[PDB]
């Protein structure tokens, strides 16, 4: 039921009543957004994971862009974009907030959001190709300091407060994978970054959601080796 | 006269008065006349400060750390920059008639369609920054046609529905610029496209902020050059 669709595939049939899908993929922190705000809200949902090196014909009819995660309901409606996906669900669906009501702190999360947008790019560059390494590295860590600055100027443990928030689960899957790729160094000189992740593994739902650092070498190493089974590693 | 920008030398503004807002603004800028259409569309009590682009006051780093115009400030000091979230701040802070509608769904599809606009401004930038005119007019046409599709499927003549919208006012300056750039022909294969742009200057709120095409070449002769003079053009 976890194994990816890929090319010749059959499109799927309607999203049934009272449930939501998600198209995905197991090791894409993209995606892993989502998944985080369907746990902490307690969601009930269907998942379909992607073949993203062999993608089904059908699939490009639910994001023109050809990207996971993608959200479709029982009207047939489709949302993409990670961070439309995750605000859609805090709207959408009951029980406490992750998101604040408050607009100027509201406003507060996604200015935060800005401040990460260059990690996921690191990561990515990281990942492939090395004497590139160093200066690598020393770019994670000049990013790093700019999210120790915020968690110093608002003197909480969180990103959005004391408490836990769409926020931490929004840049969660990158600091997830750091440990993976044996940059923790880079958290070095972040003493604040660096309690934050050990708040963030504590979590119930950050918890649910890891994957193990040999399941992610798995996928990594199929996934650089060019395999059409990379994104269905540990079956 | 309050209207012209400050540079180097100038003094640090005073706090902001209780019952308004502060925006930092530039009167030729694209992204920050999307706040000024909300501003003026909501009826918000506000102040204008505009900032020299191209002699940056020093204590603005302070109000943004990306050093971009618009900011918005407040009388208890908060800061909110990017101007998409400027724009969602001022719908849920203050009062009236809401540019974003209610429902989740209708308002993920505004933000995903602010995705499928993405490539314009930087177009816009390329354009205005020869023999690329021919390409750039052929990459014009590629994402007008992806604008057009939306208002082919959703049967109405703005973005967001049979009334303007959110939506409408932050794709709108880079429609504003197309005459002015001689670039009309772009939309020449797109009709619905067409009959948006002559809705939108109908429009009381995008008419009272419409820029002319004499004040607006003037900008751009003295900006190409790094005048100090080009952000105070036509007074």
């Amino acid at each position: 039921s976890a194994r990816s669709l890929g090319k010749g595939s059959a499109p799927p049939g309607p999203v049934p009543e009272g449930s939501i899908r998600i198209y995905s993929m197991r090791f894409c922190p993209f995606a892993e957004r989502t998944r985080l705000v369907l746990k902490a809200k307690g969601i009930r949902h269907e998942v379909i994971n992607i073949n993203l090196k062999n993608k089904p014909e059908w699939f490009f009819k639910k994001n023109p862009f050809g990207l996971v995660p993608v959200l479709e309901n029982s009207q047939g409606q489709l949302i993409y974009e990670s961070a439309i996906t995750c605000e859609y669900l805090d709207e959408a669906y009951p029980g406490k907030k992750l998101l604040p009501d408050d607009p100027y702190e509201k406003a507060c999360q996604k200015m935060i959001l800005e401040l990460f947008s260059k990690v996921p790019s690191l990561v990515g560059s990281f990942i492939r190709s090395k004497e590139d390494y160093a200066g690598l590295k020393e770019e994670f860590r000049k990013e790093f300091t700019k999210l120790e600055e915020v968690l110093t100027n608002k003197k909480t443990t969180f990103f959005g407060g004391n408490s836990i928030s769409m926020i931490d689960y929004l840049i969660w899957p990158w600091f997830e994978r750091l440990e993976a790729m044996k940059l923790n160094e880079c958290v070095d000189h972040t003493p604040k970054l660096k309690l934050w992740m050990a708040a963030m593994k504590e979590d119930p739902t950050v918890s649910a959601l890891l994957t193990s650092e040999k399941d992610w070498q798995g996928f990594l190493e199929l996934y650089l080796q060019n395999s059409p089974e990379a994104c269905d590693y540990g079956l």
